[PDB]
């Protein structure tokens, strides 16, 4: 319902009454490694459950409140990153990247926290890139801080593969729907062959998002990109 | 008006009242070599003046006379190749292939000049791809019949670059986006770098369309791309 979301919603962003999840992203050589742990949010509702980010975000963006999440969301990383050395991810909405107001705290919010420069890395979903210009501040600002930015769920939008070369990315994760089943229709192949070539080329390492399946994995491993995660390295969790 | 446009079609259309326009397609490596000739519509008006495919073919879309245009246009080119030695090449729309009358009235017409297969190419642009069943039964269709098909407009659609070889493409036509002002936007050569690694994987040449300028054609030629056309080359003009 538009107002039993609206109710729930407001009051979890006021609240804030937000849950971190997280889920281990690995090197695709030793499944070992961990490279860092993406933070998921989740959302408590009164009624009991623990309501994943994909129900829930739908609704803040048709609210507009998205930029609200997004603060809460990096002042609660930021915490609670003082309790451990793991690096972690977080996304930024387009709605932050949007309004100079919402960004400049941002910026304001990564200036006190300087410290964590380098175990933050922020992430966009390709699905709501800023224009190449706005991209290039971003890092820019981003990288006088010490902090690094990558892309996700890449690329329907490969054509802008070259344009990232001026970007300075920490890595790049590629849509899991480009690898789903990949040992299984060799297929796909050829297109996660130039990405991986063409990222090689300018130093940009991939990350292969949602791998299901050691046969994805082994594929993956064997095209030679440097990390995987999803579903086959468990479930998203609470700190640990 | 909308009510202008009309009856100019339908008249025009109904009176066969169209000309056929060139524009030569020529290898990078020496533009005084001719690939082929693409066939340009063009309407003649009530003045016997000349409205490009371009400005009228968002009209025939709107009153879903696309196949009537294809039926009409696919006639006269095969008529007009009697008279010399020229490759060809020609637009088939996607209102046609979904038309089953008229897809077959089309292939009614090919099979009456089977002389003529190894001449004429079919052109696809990106943007009407059926989808790759309707593909896959027009490559075999065509085939036995000695006719070959091609892309057009290529490039927002790389991703299913491993669906392209199983259906032997005569060439792809990459999209002038790709390449505009290359020679100063030098972000765009990375993904044409890449599409050139693919396709020369599947042996598939590619073709950079709407070439304006030299700098364009330089950079294009120094990647290995096979062919170009466009401004650079001249404009669309009658057989002559
Ligand atoms: N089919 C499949 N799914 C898998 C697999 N592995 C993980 N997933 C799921 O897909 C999402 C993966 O995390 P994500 O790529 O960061 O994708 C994230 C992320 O981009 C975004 N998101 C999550 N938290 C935040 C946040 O605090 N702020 C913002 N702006 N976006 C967020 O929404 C997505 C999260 O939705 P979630 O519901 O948490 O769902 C998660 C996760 O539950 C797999 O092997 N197969
Ligand atoms: N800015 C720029 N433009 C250039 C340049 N070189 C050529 N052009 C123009 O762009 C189009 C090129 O032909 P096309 O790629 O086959 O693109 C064609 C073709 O796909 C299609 N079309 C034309 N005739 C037919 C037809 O008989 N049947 C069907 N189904 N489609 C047609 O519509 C487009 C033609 O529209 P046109 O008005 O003829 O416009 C032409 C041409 O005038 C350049 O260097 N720069």
């Amino acid at each position: 319902d538009h107002h039993a979301w609206h109710r729930l919603l407001d009051q979890a962003l006021n609240q804030r009454r937000f849950e971190l999840f997280f889920q281990p992203v690995v090197a695709a050589q030793d499944t070992q490694l961990v490279l860092h742990y993406k933070v998921l949010s989740r959302l408590l509702d009164e009624q009991g459950q623990t309501i994943p980010a994909g129900r829930f975000l739908p609704w803040l963006e048709r609210f507009g409140w998205t930029a609200r999440l997004d603060r809460l969301m990096l002042e609660r990383v930021l915490e609670q990153m003082a309790g451990h050395e793991e690096s972690l991810a977080l996304n930024l909405s387009s709605a932050t990247l949007a309004d100079p107001q919402a960004l400049n705290k941002v910026f304001e919010i990564l200036r006190a926290h300087s410290n964590l420069g380098a175990r933050l890395t922020l992430e966009i979903g390709e699905e709501q890139l800023p224009e190449q210009a706005v991209l290039e501040q971003l890092t820019r600002r981003l990288r006088e801080l010490g902090f690094s930015l990558s892309l996700q769920r890449f690329g329907g939008r490969f054509s802008m593969i070259g344009n990232l070369a001026r970007l300075g990315l920490a890595y790049l994760k590629i849509d899991g729907s480009y690898i789903r089943a990949i040992d299984q229709e060799s297929d796909k192949r050829l297109f996660i062959e130039a990405i991986q070539r063409a990222a090689h080329s300018i130093d940009l390492p991939l990350i292969a998002e949602r791998v299901e399946t050691e046969g994805e994995l082994s594929v993956i491993r064997e095209m030679g990109l440097y990390g995987v995660q999803g579903q086959l390295f468990g479930e998203p969790k609470p700190w640990g």
